[PDB]
């Protein structure tokens, strides 16, 4: 007695970070990089 769910992501490979899709996983894995990094911890003072 409830709406049944179905379908995870027909797409080949999507970026759970932004949502970009890449036919080839390799393209995605490498892309995800654009996200990681550039995460400083406040001021440096050095
Ligand atoms: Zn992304």
């Amino acid at each position: 007695g409830s709406s049944g769910s179905s379908g995870t992501g027909k797409k080949p490979y999507k970026c759970n970070e932004c949502g970009k899709v890449f036919t080839q996983n390799s393209h995605l894995a490498r892309h995800r990089g654009i996200h990681t990094g550039e995460k400083p911890s406040g001021p440096s003072s050095g």
